């Protein structure tokens, strides 16, 4: 895909590189899931879900763009949902 995003963290959340292929995503996902697994004492469930969400944002041109423009918080919210 096109890396039209602000941060390449989306790839880091999948444990893959910008030009990663499907095989990379699968193996990286297991690595990332092993990294942000809720078994970790901090209990990062949001980060575990963020793994999939990152790919979903990266795989979706709408949220991909929103990520570039505003960032992850906006992209994951489906837009600049930042009220006063």
């Amino acid at each position: 895909g096109m890396t039209s995003v602000k941060e390449t963290k989306l790839y880091d959340l999948l444990g893959v590189s910008p030009s990663a292929n499907e095989q990379e995503l699968k193996k990286g996902y297991r690595k990332a899931a092993l990294k942000y697994h809720p078994d970790k004492p901090t209990g990062d469930t949001e980060k575990f879900k963020e793994i999939s969400e990152a790919f979903e944002i990266l795989n979706d041109p709408q949220k991909r763009e929103i990520y570039d423009q505003y960032g992850l918080e906006a992209a994951r919210s489906g837009g600049p949902s930042f009220g006063p």
